């Protein structure tokens, strides 16, 4: 008949039952601010949808960063523009601060706050237990949040999480996937990075939901504790489902595509082959051992799961005791 049909656990109509001018982006006028209020200090990085500067707005003497949008159709420039209006304010999102036309591409030019990132070389080699477990959770306060906003963010990924060390702050980045959650629409299975696609996507399965960001944040959790970035290393998409067999096991992974009907190429079997489920045990050794837990483990397996509808959602997943010292600590008087 097809493959089975899939609704999100939580947060299912959220936007049912929101104005339609909330999630309808097509229809969005935008009010364009002043770009001569700011100007570009160095450019920080080249995207193939954008180039990122540091920038200065000299009204005010305050770093800015701002993203030079590429030539591209105005609806998808609309969407991310909706969205990151519609999330401003959010627990960990980036602040939207203006939108400018850039007086030299004659391209939208989208202007956020400053956050000063610690880079990675440094911090993955200094954060301690405490502090994944910390930056962790407020990842996951993002994630909730936006989720009962009904929106997917579709590229959790480390470089999209800004991390201020020293001020311990964090910025979930890059809403220019995002979409709004509607409950049986097929999606596009070509979002997030390789490495952090859903099974879900590496099998064509477009009735995706919330639960997609989950699996991302997961295979981030595994990166971390591990010690391993990327932790599933595939060279292509359907070799990104294989070092995910190798280490989920096939048998739950053939359970997962009977329970939904998903049919896939007889080629693709053959790449999968028959694969144990390993121990997470099998992946510590003595120089990641101490960001690793018991209640680490038990949490990272029940992120990474084959079925979407399994997975933790963003508020069950802040419930785990790997979390309890981080409630106690956030639990403040003020
Ligand atoms: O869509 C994007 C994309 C970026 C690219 C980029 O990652 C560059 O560097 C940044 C930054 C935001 C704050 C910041 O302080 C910083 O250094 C960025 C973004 C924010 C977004 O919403």
């Amino acid at each position: 008949s097809g493959p089975v049909p899939s609704r999100a656990r939580v947060y299912t109509d959220v936007n049912t039952h929101r104005p339609r001018e909330y999630w309808d982006y097509e229809s969005h006028v935008v009010e364009w601010g002043n770009q001569d209020d700011y100007q570009l200090v160095r450019k920080l990085g080249r995207g193939k949808y954008s180039e990122v500067f540091e920038a200065i707005n000299i009204t005010n003497n305050e770093k800015v960063v701002v993203k030079i949008l590429k030539p591209v159709k105005k609806k998808k420039i609309k969407r991310e523009i909706k969205i990151l209006e519609n999330l401003r304010g959010g627990p960990n999102i980036i602040t939207l601060a203006d939108i400018v036309k850039d007086p030299v591409s004659r391209t939208p030019a989208l202007v956020f706050e400053h956050i000063n990132n610690t880079d990675f070389k440094q911090l993955y080699q200094t954060l301690t237990d405490y502090d994944i477990r910390f930056y962790m959770y407020e990842i996951l306060k993002a994630l909730d949040y936006c989720h009962s906003m009904g929106i997917m963010h579709r590229d959790v990924k480390p470089h999209n999480v800004m991390i201020d060390h020293e001020h311990r702050k964090l910025r979930l980045i890059d809403w220019g996937l995002a979409e709004f959650y509607h409950p049986g629409q097929e999606y596009n299975v070509r979002v997030a990075s390789r490495y952090f696609k859903g099974p879900e996507l590496l099998v064509d399965y477009q009735m995706y939901d919330y639960s997609l960001d989950m699996w991302s944040l997961g295979c981030m959790l595994a990166s971390m504790i591990f010690r391993k970035e990327p932790f599933f290393h595939g060279h292509d998409n359907y070799d990104q489902l294989v070092r995910i067999a190798k280490v989920l096991g096939t048998e739950d992974l053939y359970d997962y595509i009977d329970k939904y009907n998903i049919e896939l190429d007889p080629r693709f079997n053959d790449i999968l082959g028959r694969h144990s489920r390993k121990r997470w045990e099998r992946f510590v050794h003595s120089e990641n051992q101490h960001l690793v837990s018991p209640e680490a483990l038990d949490f990272l397996d029940k992120l990474l799961r084959y079925d979407h509808q399994s997975r933790l959602t963003a508020r069950e997943a802040m419930e785990h005791p790997y979390f309890y010292t981080v409630v106690k600590d956030q639990a403040r008087m003020g």
